[PDB]
C-alpha cells in the first residue's frame, strides 16, 4: 500500500538547512534531504546516506521525529515519510546540479516556497516535538484533507 521514504532536517539553534531540488518530485521548492529506502537497508541508514548524497554532510547521530503518510488523489502508492533531525553534522553542505542547499534563519524559512504540508507540522518540529501525520493533496498545491497529531513515541 505505502512506500518508504525518508525526510532529514538539519536543525541548529538559530538557523536550519533546506535544499532546493533542481528536477523530479518536488522540484522548485525547498525542502528538508531525503529519498526512497533501499532494498536491505533501515530507515535510519537510508536517511543517513540521502542526507550525503543531497547535502554532502555527513551525521552520525539522527533521531526520529515524525512519521508523515502521503496520498496524492489519483495515485495508488502512499508515500510513508520517517522524519529525521539532527544538530550534529560534519562537512559543509555540497552545491550539485540536483541540489541547493542553504541556510535560514529560523524566522526565514521559506513556507510559500516549500510544500504546503510543512507550514502544519515545522512548527512542530521548532519546538522539538514528535508528530504523526496524514496529508491528502490534490496534485502538488492543494491540501485537501490532514490529520495530525503530537505523540512521544514516534
Amino acid at each position: 500500500a505505502s512506500r518508504l521514504y525518508t525526510l532529514v532536517l538539519v536543525l541548529q539553534p538559530q538557523r536550519v538547512l533546506l535544499g532546493m531540488k533542481k528536477r523530479g518530485f518536488g522540484a522548485g521548492r525547498w525542502n528538508g534531504f531525503g529519498g526512497k529506502v533501499q532494498e536491505g537497508e533501515t530507515i535510519e541508514d537510508g536517511a543517513r546516506r540521502e542526507l550525503q548524497e543531497e547535502s554532502g554532510l555527513t551525521v552520525d547521530a539522527l533521531h526520529k521525529v515524525g512519521q508523515i503518510v502521503f496520498e496524492f488523489v489519483g495515485e495508488p502508492e502512499l508515500m510513508d515519510v520517517h522524519v529525521f533531525c539532527t544538530d550534529s553534522i560534519q562537512g559543509t553542505p555540497v552545491e550539485s546540479d540536483e541540489m541547493r542547499p542553504c541556510w535560514f534563519q529560523l524566522d526565514q524559512i521559506p513556507f510559500k516556497d516549500m510544500w504546503p504540508d510543512d507550514s502544519y507540522w515545522f512548527p512542530l518540529l521548532l519546538q522539538k516535538k514528535k508528530f504523526h501525520g496524514y496529508f491528502k493533496f490534490q496534485g502538488q498545491d492543494t491540501i485537501l484533507d490532514y490529520t495530525l497529531r503530537e505523540v512521544d513515541t514516534v
